[PDB]
């Protein structure tokens, strides 16, 4: 006999799991969540939100309240290298889509911009977003223990931790968002592929107004080697507030003792990065955290899907973690709301695996090669072990000297620079995932490819899988992108001129599957219009045809011409993996 | 074959077919509007926005995007009778529930304000949260011609006005929302009841900066009658931005030349309304307007529905019409949501006339009553046809004297004004108004009913067919109404402490209607607190109760403890009218 | 839509007759050019027949109409 029945059980309040919370909330699922800790996170974590993000916070209705706490892209326009932030320079590229050989590009492919915003400031956000739908039900301070599951549901054991009360939740499903570690994760036998504490990260907050040696080269990230420093021991300065408020990272050895509580010794290793003592530095918070690169193998069993940490650490280098976490959330969520209603079979559940897990081992793999690239610049510099500042000193100042020595430096400089774009205009990572199985039915066309690096540079395609391109639409006076007029808990069938006979295969889809496919047609029937002409270049298929957009933004479907709309009641049908077990498998 | 095929056609463009179009996109119903006008309003008319709109727009999104732009409730403070605007006052009550003795009855009953927002700037608001949405589609330039309607939907012929292109709309249903002199509801054989052209009303909108005599007594309504005029030639001042933006209101005989374009004659008329010369005046627009009292005997016919002006006109005292149009298409269009999914059938359909019918019936009444309290004012003062400026002024000067005529004058004043609290402060009127047959299942109790006049005070109650009460309730750390946590498109069970067999009873109502009701436990199961206790002290149902909530925020049932779970699935069939 | 040059042609008019308004301070200060044929009477002292093409080339008459210079100017 349970305590609560629920449709959802959300274990974990990070991102990953407040991100379901309010999906879950816009698409009218009850749902319960519960978090171990009596508040949201207190220290920054993560904090560099990608464009993809930034369309998920518009298709969740909170992109502007977002922008107007975050930083915006422009003040993260450059990433460095250098000796001390008071000493002289190494290195600079233009980042996120900042310098004039990408920005084009960045503007193209979303509605979107960057920012940068900590997770003490986004949880909040999240949580009243949660709180002003009154949909779903948050309890800070209730741990998960353990779960049993059937095959009617999913059976929760969980304490209050200020009363020490138990109590059981049973559920249809559960989602796993409860970070590294993840206990749920345990329960259900899975076990992380790759290395634990692969290293140890020492992130301080503080305060210091570094303007004077940040306002001329505006970025992010500002990574610092004192003379006299073996190349490992690098120092990464992160841009929180600018130019006041920052986190300093370091990377001790496996054999070092870090004092979390040692704020004095703390302050003069900031102090030494600085180089200029004149500058107040006032500490708020020390972490030390254990950086892993790991990734689960399966992401689901039975009724429990986990997303986020969960499934996947790495280290922080490209910023892909919180991302993910997001995107994870929002691939699953309208497709437990569509086997909540007996829209969809457990086969549509089975494809948030078949498409994050993919996308999971990519993140995994790029920041570990982004934070292997790191230690190329001071090796470049010629710099080692075992030697002095004045040795370090003199390196840096023999860089521009007209030697052979000199010349190989600088090449091996701009080499290890150039490498540095894995992680600043990761435009392709970022934007650019494509999911090749899952809720989406092949138009038999070959993947759009061209000899140019996948990681770097972003393709737009309606190729099913591809997140639905871009394009600047007018409705009436209203500006609004192809992304901000699909999603929203529903499928829409984008259609141009002579597109006539989707209506009726649309209306045969809905009677059929039981499942809405709204008909926007672009350019005809008095709907929104391409006044840039954009939109008919990237649609790849002809004015009668149509694009599928998911209620995830992700095309599921497309169709060259109206000589396909007769298919569309059968799409719809393996897009939902209905279950009929005459089928065809 | 149809040109266009499309879930619901509305035509009409203005307040209320823009509310309906604002409804049906919340509710992801695919829609097309028509309006023949090319453009929004472009003057004010209608600007009062009242408590119960402002609940409506806080459901559909907009109240925030209203409130940036509007005149707030504490510069709307008092309804002010004076002679001239620089001149000597005749008398003041406050307005809007920003007096004293109404401001606690005002707070209580509402999670929004009163707003002033003229049509010019609310249309456009409307349209942009329309367009954002894109799940219906507005045509402006489009005129409906004519209609017929079978067993199984309606077939409109519309008319492209910049083109002379015909088309044809096959809808399941048709809201019309075409104003005063509906072609929609024509077409259905329904003629109104009550007269036309009841007056001619003169409306110029200028700007003249008259801070200097309204700031130290801030109104919306400023009405004023010059020395050596009959009672029947009042002035109205309107305030729509204090102090610098203006409407001159005038009601000429039945007989007079009335150029609207003669703005010199006009500016000179607002000028000694005035009655200081160095007042500079610019004239923006001039506009005369057939002033009626009509309301439909019927609202709909078949699969037809009328909404706004099509079905009530009155004058503008108690501003009654603009927030009447907003609530009659939020009446109707939740219900086209439950009949086009199949989960509700003509019956529920049926409920729209016989739920607003009704309150159209009262709003035409209490502004046409209000209309005609104004010549009290002058004709308490002594105020007649054929008096010379200084025969009023004396009036004037000697109503403060020790005299026996004096004094009775001043006690004939004094009702007259009393008499103005029924368009100053008519909160039964805006907020009270109760549903007593339609998509509700009465519980048995008798209705509320107390001594105060129900035109003039609010009794909040969860009598089924009432406006859910007001309470704030605290969601986690986030401050919120009964009234934001019910409505947006469903049902919902209000319970609390002992009310979990409610959970079973909505599984069950759920299954055996297709309709869920979400339950949403109040000071118990973790879910919202009542911090005050005010919730548990206005829902008139015991801990373990439950009350019913629409999705327009009005009460379909009550019980008044957890025994009464087993009746929910029955209450859901008949509050759907399901065969 | 945000443009320096928006450049308009009223129905009904020849294809010589383009309307050409030029932002100078968005979205309330304003160019408007026209290229009158080689006949017409072209009255710079004229400002109420120039206010009606400036209406009639906006296309919705609530929009008021300051006008602060007229100039001919040849090209
Ligand atoms: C100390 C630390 C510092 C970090 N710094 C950075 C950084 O600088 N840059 C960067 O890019 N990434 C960083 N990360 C990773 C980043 O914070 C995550 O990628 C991001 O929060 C997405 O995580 P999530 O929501 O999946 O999990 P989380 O943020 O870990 O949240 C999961 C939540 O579940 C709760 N929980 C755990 N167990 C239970 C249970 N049994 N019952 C109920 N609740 C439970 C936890 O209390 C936690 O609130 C950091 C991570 C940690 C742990
Ligand atoms: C000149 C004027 C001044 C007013 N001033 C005041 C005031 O000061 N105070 C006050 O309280 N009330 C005033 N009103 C009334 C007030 O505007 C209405 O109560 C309010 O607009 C709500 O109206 P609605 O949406 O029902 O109709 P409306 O605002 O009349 O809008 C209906 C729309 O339907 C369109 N239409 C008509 N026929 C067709 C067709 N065949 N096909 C397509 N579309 C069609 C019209 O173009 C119009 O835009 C005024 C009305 C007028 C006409
Ligand atoms: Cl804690
Ligand atoms: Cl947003
Ligand atoms: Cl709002």
């Amino acid at each position: 006999a349970p305590d609560i029945r629920v449709p959802v059980l959300i274990v974990g309040g990070g991102p990953a799991g407040l991100t379901a919370a309010l999906a879950l909330s816009r698409y009218g699922v009850p749902h319960l969540l519960v978090n171990r800790h009596h508040g949201t996170a207190h220290t920054p974590r993560a904090h560099l939100l990608n464009q993809r993000t930034g369309e998920i916070f518009r298709d969740l209705g909170i992109a502007d309240r977002v922008e107007a706490h975050a930083t915006p892209g422009h003040l993260m326009a450059n990433h460095v290298f250098m000796s001390t932030f008071a000493g002289p320079e190494v290195a600079r590229i233009g980042a996120y889509g900042n310098g004039p050989d990408r920005i084009g590009e960045y503007r193209a492919a979303s509605p979107s911009g960057l920012c940068n915003l900590p997770q003490h400031l986004l949880e909040p956000l999240l949580v009243e977003a949660v709180q002003e739908a009154c949909v779903g039900q948050l309890r800070f301070g209730h741990e998960f223990v353990s779960l049993e599951q059937d095959e009617h549901g999913v059976t929760s054991r969980i304490t209050d931790r200020r009363t020490g009360r138990d109590y059981t939740v049973r559920s249809d499903y559960l989602i796993g968002a409860d970070g590294a570690r993840s206990r749920v994760l345990a329960q259900l036998g899975i076990a992380l592929d790759g290395a634990t504490g692969i290293a140890r990260a020492v992130t301080t907050w503080f305060e210091a107004d570094l303007s004077r040696y940040s306002a001329h080269r505006p970025a992010l990230l500002y990574m610092g080697a004192v003379p006299g420093s073996p190349p490992a021991d690098g120092r990464v300065f992160v841009s929180l507030r600018p130019w006041t408020e920052w986190l300093h990272l370091t990377f001790p050895p496996p054999t070092a003792d870090v004092d979390v509580e040692d704020h004095e010794a703390v302050r003069a290793g900031i102090r030494e990065s600085i180089g200029d003592p004149t500058v107040d530095v006032t500490i708020k918070n020390v972490s030390a955290w254990e950086v892993n690169s790991a990734v689960a193998p399966r992401y689901a069993s039975g009724r429990v899907f986990c997303v986020g940490d969960a499934v996947h650490q790495n280290p922080p280098t490209n910023g892909l973690g919180l991302n993910s976490a997001v995107a994870d959330s929002f691939n699953l969520c309208w497709k437990l709301k569509l086997a909540l209603e007996g829209l969809a079979g457990p086969g549509l559940l089975d494809t948030y695996h078949d498409e994050r897990q993919p996308v999971g081992r990519q993140i995994v793999d790029r920041a570990f090669r982004s934070m292997v690239d790191l230690i190329g610049i001071p090796q470049a510099l010629g710099f080692t072990e075992g030697q002095s500042p004045e040795e370090q000193w003199r390196l840096l100042d023999t860089l521009h000297e007209d030697t052979e020595e000199a010349r190989q430096r600088r090449a091996a400089l701009a080499a290890a620079t150039a490498a540095i774009h894995g992680q600043a205009n990761a435009h392709g990572v970022e934007l650019g995932y494509r999911y090749r199985t899952g809720a989406l039915v092949p138009d038999g066309t070959p993947e759009p490819a061209d000899e140019r690096d996948p990681e770097l540079y972003y393709r737009a395609t309606t190729w099913p899988g591809a997140r639905l391109p871009h394009a600047w639409l007018e409705n009436g006076r209203h500006r609004c992108s192809t992304l901000d007029v699909t999603g929203r808990g529903r499928f829409t069938l984008l259609t141009g001129p002579g597109g006539e006979p989707w209506r009726d295969a649309a209306r045969d889809a809905a009677l059929d599957t039981g499942v809405e496919v709204a008909v926007l047609p672009i350019g005809a029937g008095g709907g929104p219009r391409d006044p840039y002409g954009t939109w008919a270049e990237l649609r790849e298929v002809e004015e009668s045809g149509a694009v599928l957009v998911r209620p995830d933004g992700h095309v599921a479907w497309r169709a060259r011409d109206h000589g396909h709309a007769k298919e569309l009641p059968e799409v719809m049908a393996r897009v939902l993996h209905q279950p009929d077990p005459a089928a065809r498998r």
